[PDB]
């Protein structure tokens, strides 16, 4: 009876290692009774029991005096030489009142709103779309959350984790190496870095330059960080923390979509632009996955194709399921001992004259000085910096290798056979794997426990499972679920759904022009052009002043038509989807109605607005809307036109 009690003491036990010299006991046999536990340390969600007629309840209680005891002795450290320069900067005390890491003072002081995109918010008001009714996005937050966010998030001790944990983790990665790849990445050429870069890229604290600055006039800087890290010689490495939503707040990378900002923890904490690009310059085909080593890696695939992507691997099972990956706050569960297997990994695929470089850019990153934007320093314990070069790779990584030895370790399918019944994707701590249900079900029932002791502890849910998805488009990655249309080929396909309520609060506003609104309503039309509403709005968007040309500042933009555009990369011309999934369709639209943020005439006016655009004489983009077209009776005929990035 009390087997769901201490299934959750369990999960607040000390991981330990495997006890040959004892009898290790589970949940069920300690609920059982007859069963006196001897200590506390838990392995694969087993403990050392002793047999002396115990009742219950009695155990429950032996076991969480053992938990409180060594929770009452698990102490300061010392700080590393190559950070002490930090402790020189120090101007006043410090007010972080961090618990669990150094607040070691503060420094001397140094030199955005979300407002409506006015174009398609006017839009939506037109058709009855009560804005104010739309979720919150993009909120920033005051100084004084951003420390307790600091405090609430990052302000913790490392993970213990199960003894000998990155040794097997180490043999799942010689299990998915690419041996013709070892020991040949180099450094690459200013001109290659210089091509994928934003040169907007953020300054960090003490810099003023952004990236684009540094790369047009202080090569030199970034070549001198470069040549000390490649000696094994100490850099003033330190990152700054931001709100999220703060000016700052920049990728230094093209991103797939909105869900990348959205992922993004609380607290941003980033190295110096002259470091990124430092970093980014030597270990490229790394941390850029060029080509891509990471199994299941979905970083560079559009949005507009994963499902599909992943549709054909779902066919290939005869009862499959998808198993989520959930990790709370995953980039505060990062410990010094995962960096130094993704150091191990990255010195295996790298030429050996970047292995000291490698070396000592990791021991950088396990102790961290981080200035806050109003100054507070804190010294933070391993963990991932946000905007690290190597968030998205090492985060995958660590995240494929820990979740295939998770699935493993539960269902006891070997290391080097899980790509016989499984199938992996990740992007960074976001995925998932199918595989046949059995298998999937056992991985969700265990996986829990045993991935809190290997220190990726998921997000509390009921009676502790990992979520299971039954049918294909229940699975959720990178925010969204599919959604099957229907062409009218006489085919179908899948496109990324989401709730109709969050595509239009996204869509209506930004953090502080028509040339904007056009690349948006575009982007959008990439994504939901399976969503009538946001299709007609992005048609209705599109339509304004032809004559201005698309902004290149969002996901997508398109040179020419944009009907033409679209054609190049769905596959079909927008005029023939011709149905979208019903069933799935009302379940993103439910928040519609829950939150008012339609009415019952929401539909027919948005439709009716594009028919009176689209019966008027000429060449109307809302006409490739299939359904207003037949009211108009008028095609669109389109251009050329193609879809660019950037």
């Amino acid at each position: 009876n009390l087997t769901p009690l201490f299934e959750e003491l369990l999960q607040q036990c000390p991981p330990g290692g495997q006890n040959k010299t004892a009898h290790m006991v589970s949940a069920y046999q300690l609920a059982q009774g007859n069963w006196m536990p001897t200590s506390c340390h838990v392995f694969m969600g087993t403990i050392s029991a002793r047999r002396t007629k115990t009742h219950p309840y009695e155990a429950y209680v032996k076991l969480r005096e053992l938990v409180e005891e060594h929770k009452m002795k698990t102490p300061g450290s010392s700080l590393g030489k190559h950070n002490d320069w930090i402790i020189g900067k120090i101007k006043y005390q410090g007010n972080l009142r961090t618990k669990h890491m150094l607040n070691p003072g503060k420094v001397a002081e140094q030199l955005r709103h979300n407002v409506y995109n006015k174009t398609i918010g006017s839009v939506m008001t037109a058709t009855g779309i009560r804005l104010e009714k739309l979720p919150v996005v993009r909120a920033q937050t005051d100084t004084t959350n951003f420390h307790q966010a600091i405090r609430d998030k990052i302000d913790k001790e490392e993970n213990l984790q199960t003894p000998g944990l990155h040794k097997k983790l180490m043999e799942v990665f010689n299990a998915l190496k690419r041996p013709e790849l070892e020991s040949s990445y180099d450094a690459v050429e200013w001109e290659e870095l210089e091509r994928g870069i934003n040169r907007k890229g953020a300054a960090g604290f003490f810099e003023r330059k952004n990236i684009g600055e540094i790369l047009d006039s202080e090569k030199n800087k970034v070549e001198e960080i470069i040549d000390n890290l490649k000696k094994g010689r100490n850099i003033k490495y330190y990152e700054t923390a931001i709100p999220k939503n703060e000016k700052r707040d920049v990728n230094d990378d093209w991103t797939a979509g909105d869900f990348v900002d959205e992922k993004k923890p609380r607290v941003i904490q980033y190295p110096e632009a002259k470091t990124r690009l430092a970093i980014t310059k030597v270990m490229y085909k790394w941390v850029k996955q060029k080509p891509v080593v990471i199994p299941g890696y979905e970083g560079k695939t559009p949005l507009f194709q994963i499902f599909d992507k992943v549709k054909k691997e779902w066919d290939q099972f005869q009862n499959p399921v998808a198993v989520s990956f959930d990790t709370k706050a995953w980039d505060t569960q990062v410990t010094t001992k995962d960096l130094e297997l993704i150091k191990d990994i990255q010195k295996y695929y790298f030429k050996k004259k970047w292995h000291k470089f490698i070396d000592t850019l990791t021991m950088h990153m396990t102790e961290v000085p981080v200035i806050c934007a109003d100054g507070e320093v804190y010294i933070r314990k391993g963990q991932r910096g946000s905007g690290q070069p190597d968030t998205s790779a090492g985060n995958s990584m660590l995240n494929v290798l820990t979740m295939v030895y998770a699935f493993c370790e539960a269902t006891g399918v070997p290391y080097k056979s899980f790509d016989r019944v499984a199938k992996i994707h990740v992007c960074g701590d976001d995925g998932f794997l199918i595989t046949e249900r059995a298998l999937g079900e056992k991985f969700a029932s265990k996986g829990v426990q045993i991935l809190y002791e290997a220190g990726k502890p998921q997000k509390i849910t009921e009676g502790d499972k990992m979520k299971v998805a039954y049918q294909f488009d229940d699975i959720e990655f990178c925010s969204h679920t599919p959604i099957q249309v229907r062409w009218s080929d006489n085919t179908s396909s899948y496109m990324p759904g989401r709730n109709t309520t969050t595509i239009l609060a996204k869509m209506a506003t930004r953090l502080d022009t028509i040339a904007y609104e056009k690349a948006v309503a575009f982007s959008f039309l990439l994504m939901y052009s399976w969503n009538p509403l946001i299709r007609r709005i992005c048609l209705l968007v599109l339509s304004t002043e032809l004559q201005v040309k698309p902004g290149k500042s969002t996901t997508y933009y398109y040179e020419g038509d944009p009907i033409s555009a679209y054609k190049e990369v769905i596959g079909h011309n927008l005029f023939d989807l011709k149905r979208t999934s019903f069933e799935k369709l009302a379940k993103l639209n439910l928040s519609m109605s829950v939150l008012g943020a339609w009415t019952r005439h929401t539909s027919k006016r948005l439709l009716q607005d594009c028919v009176n655009m689209g019966v008027k004489e000429g060449n109307w983009l809302v006409n490739a809307d299939r359904l207003v077209s037949s009211k108009t009776g008028n095609r669109y005929i389109p251009g050329e036109g193609h879809t660019l990035q950037g």
